[PDB]
């Protein structure tokens, strides 16, 4: 009934704890000697975060928590508006997007993205075999590129051309230091001026490439994207399409949803596969075995069924989203033991919940794709890569086709060796990523 | 491309090759002669038995291939009814049951039934340390007494007390005779009289079933799979199993849990007993785990090397021999075979086990090494619960019950193959090694 709480700092509570720049695993280490939930403080805030199944699958009743934005989220509201991601369930913005959007993000709806996502991909598979030899690859910058512009080809219909650069886009170059600063506001509290002159300025960097794009689309030309059912698309219920600034908040967030927290699992994904040789030749016997054509097709992705095991499990050790924030409808108790009071909040550790040794049993820390042979194995509530519920990932079916399909081309056109014995360094922003990873990839000679 | 085939008998084609007491043995060795594929010819039925790892591969896609009712799962469905091992994936009963059965056969549902399985297993450990001088243990009966009680006492509370027996229950009985007949009838007013018995061998199963689930709606509730099968509902549809599937699944549970079971425990045994180091590895295993009188649930799954013994008897010897397979669409079987839409397959699993590119030329070896590392046996390599969505639902639930069986089997007794028994395989719808008997010199640990 009494819940552990970490050490403290005077008047300032435990937010220094958050002063690091590895949280997220600074909260995992915390989690390991406290347990399943402790209360974390903070000046004018108080959140509690959940560690275990059987507490998060509480969390989860929707009857009786519903999402909260967290501190982050507030601070990336700043730029995301009322969009997806960072609106309230009781906002009129978000059930109307929500239903607006939904069909575009369907399973179904995958074949129609698949065309443009083959097209990075081959741009992807490309530039590894233009290497030269003893030439090493930059894994999450390449994962980065791909990502980025599959969502700005399947999104928008705008070419990012990563693949074309060095240097980032003038758009994400604003947007990663909105997203660093927004970050950077979550262990604060004259000096900071400079932080808002530039916050701002990046702000509008965003919003004028956006609300001119939308602006542009607005030659009546239609496409299979994103871009073209948020202007033609009316909510069932309301009767209502989305106004000029809901779409652009939409964007800016599918863009940032988009990027690095995808490529994220398609580098943990690498990085897992070539850190465990016997999981990897698995993956790639299938790749060769079902990737038969020079271009895959939509059929030929689904059947890649290890390769989702690997996806999976990738996502299980470390989801590159890894907490989302809950508040109590009303007064109830948690867990029989932990009484909550109404609007109290709650967070979900992700990588914890899928450390739980109750659910995997004792080898929770190895890479083990065969976790998920059989999805209905797996217990309720036990795998939250996406979140919970109405509130879960909108894009879900979209980053696990985008990253299945390059994670088989990739598997069937390379071998690859980790030379350097990379030794794993996750580095934090919003999301998770593995720093400094690269590897070798001696193409196989298999045409496109 | 042209798919090979054994001898046929004029108008009956293959039909008099089933016509013997070991069919999957032979269908066995006619897979030696001919090699991974070859089609199998029946008056007004066809079907091509899969042996290798390279085919099987592509008939688990799920997307392309389905489950089908074999012959001898049409036949068992005259008494097994829609329940979820003899219904077809498209009927709306199997999803509903699926559905509603998935929590109460996961692992960690087997916490509330380790508590009956120890009562059971008990009472195994204390005949077997009540045995006289010199007297012997006759091992799959022993090992069926355990499984049979074991669902039963997990899944409707019911007490067979097959330790306290030698003529087994009255409903098995009928069980036993419905299976025999339902395997005569494969390769078969000549035989009226079975069809006199049949009907009547289901109605004594139909009516105890019955009896048990209207005795229970008492309003009692417990841990057991009736309990879960009366207040769960599908999430899906919002709706109950009724009563007439739920008397198919207790009948569904009783038949795939007790002898497909106890086979797994006797052919462990038995290659224990032929493998005195993989024997002697295994004991040190049990005496260095249950440290206590009564293994916990948390011993049961340090018991590694216990399930890797489990896991490789049944490479060599799978108590549910076979599965049954159709094409979705128009299909192309390896690159070679075409197949059309409705078309069938049989994955042939003690051939599949036996694949030497997969597990080497020792296939015939009996080493639980093979298993250390999952991800390193290829996929679909090794079947035992069958494929995809509709695989063994109580795969968990027969693992947990065979470990933590053989567990205290290996701490409490050194074992004797006094009579040097030479393996054979008695074959119904599944298999067992007939007349397997042991000395069991108990080592005097109390319980
Ligand atoms: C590995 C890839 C991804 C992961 C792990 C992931 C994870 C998540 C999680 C955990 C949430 C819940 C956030 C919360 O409850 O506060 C979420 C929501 C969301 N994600 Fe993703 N995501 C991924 C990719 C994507 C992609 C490709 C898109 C493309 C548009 C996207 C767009 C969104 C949106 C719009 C929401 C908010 C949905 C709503 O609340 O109505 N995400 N995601
Ligand atoms: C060594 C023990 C066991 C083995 C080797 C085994 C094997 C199998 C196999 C191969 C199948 C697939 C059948 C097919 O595809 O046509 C299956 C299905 C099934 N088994 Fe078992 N089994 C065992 C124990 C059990 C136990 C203890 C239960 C307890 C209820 C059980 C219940 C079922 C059910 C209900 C199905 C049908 C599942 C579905 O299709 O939805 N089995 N089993
Ligand atoms: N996103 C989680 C974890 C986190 C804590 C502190 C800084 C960054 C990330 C949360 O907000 O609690
Ligand atoms: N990830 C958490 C971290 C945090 C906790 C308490 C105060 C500020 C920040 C979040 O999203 O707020
Ligand atoms: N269950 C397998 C093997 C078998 C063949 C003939 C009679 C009994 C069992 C199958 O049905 O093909
Ligand atoms: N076990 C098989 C046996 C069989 C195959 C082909 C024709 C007749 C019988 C089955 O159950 O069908």
């Amino acid at each position: 009934k009494e819940m552990p709480q970490p050490k403290t700092f005077g008047e300032l509570k435990n937010l220094p704890l958050l002063n690091t720049d590895k949280p997220v695993q600074a909260l995992m280490k915390i989690a390991d000697e406290l347990g399943e939930i402790f209360k974390f403080e903070a000046p004018g805030r108080v959140t509690r975060y959940l560690s275990s199944q059987r507490l998060i699958k509480e969390a989860c009743d929707e009857s009786r928590f519903d999402k909260n934005l967290s501190q982050a989220l507030k601070f990336v509201r700043d730029f995301a508006g009322d969009g997806l991601a960072t609106s309230w369930t009781h906002e009129k913005n978000w059930k109307k997007a929500h239903n607006i959007l939904l069909p575009s993000f369907s399973q179904q709806a995958m074949k129609g993205y698949h065309a443009m996502m083959v097209d990075i991909a081959v741009q992807l598979v490309q530039k590894w075999e233009r290497l030269n030899a003893d030439e090493h690859i930059e894994v999450p910058e390449d994962m980065t590129r791909l990502t980025l512009d599959t969502i700005g080809l399947c999104g928008f219909n705008y070419r990012f051309n990563s693949f074309y650069r060095d240097q980032p886009h003038p758009f994400i170059t604003s947007m990663v230091r909105a997203l660093d600063e927004a970050m950077n506001k979550l262990q604060r509290a004259p000096a900071y001026d400079e932080n808002k002159r530039q916050f701002q300025e990046d702000i509008k960097v965003m919003n004028d490439l956006v609300d001119k794009i939308i602006a542009d689309r607005k030659s009546g030309e239609q496409s299979d994207d994103l871009l073209t059912h948020m202007l033609n698309g009316k909510d069932p219920e309301t009767g209502e399409p989305l106004d000029d600034e809901n779409i652009r908040y939409q964007i800016i967030t599918f863009l940032i949803a988009g990027h690095e927290v995808t490529s994220g699992l398609l580098s943990f994904a690498l990085y897992f596969l070539v850190k465990n040789p016997h999981v990897l030749q698995k993956a790639a016997e299938e790749a060769a075995r079902v990737l038969v054509d020079p271009v895959p097709s939509y059929k030929q992705v689904k059947q890649l069924k290890y390769v989702g095991m690997v996806l999976n499990e990738a996502l299980r050790l470390w989801p590159t989203a890894p907490a989302f924030s809950l508040y109590a409808k009303e007064d109830t108790v948690l867990g029989g033991e932990y009484p909550l009071e109404k609007g109290d909040e709650l967070m979900v550790l992700i990588p914890q919940l899928h450390r739980d040794k109750t659910i995997w049993g004792d080898d929770v820390e190895e890479f083990r794709p065969e976790r998920f042979e059989n999805p209905s194995a797996i217990p309720q509530h036990a795998f939250k890569p996406f979140g919970n519920g109405q509130r879960a990932c909108i894009g879900q079916q979209f980053a696990l086709h985008e990253a299945t399909l390059v994670l088989g081309m990739m598997l069937k056109h390379f071998d690859f060796e980790d030379h350097t014995n990379y030794e794993l360094d996750i580095k934090e922003t919003l999301t998770l990523k593995p720093e400094g990873f690269v590897v070798k990839a001696k193409s196989k000679k298999i045409p496109l």
